[PDB]
């Protein structure tokens, strides 16, 4: 199935879907 | 920017988050 991706680090967060 | 942001554009969706 399909989802999100999310990345987050530090004082920073990142997050890509398509 | 303040919070976080997110949107999709063309044929992927990109969001960030600080």
């Amino acid at each position: 199935r399909g989802g999100g991706l999310c990345y987050c680090r530090r004082r920073f967060c990142v997050c890509v879907g398509r």
